[PDB]
């Protein structure tokens, strides 16, 4: 499946996109994503929109 990440950082605001098999997939892979481009924040997820959010 296709996600989103909205990104509503500090300094790094957007969004992106993965693919994973399932949300708690995707929630790794977005959460490194974030921490590689220095988020650290609050998340939420919403099935049905298939969208993370992470706000610092």
């Amino acid at each position: 499946m296709q996600y989103k990440l909205i990104l509503n950082g500090k300094t790094l605001k957007g969004e992106t996109t993965t693919e994973a098999v399932d949300a708690a997939t995707a929630e790794k892979v977005f959460k490194q994503y974030a921490n590689d481009n220095g988020v650290d924040g609050e998340w939420t997820y919403d099935d049905a929109t298939k969208t993370f959010t992470v706000t610092e």
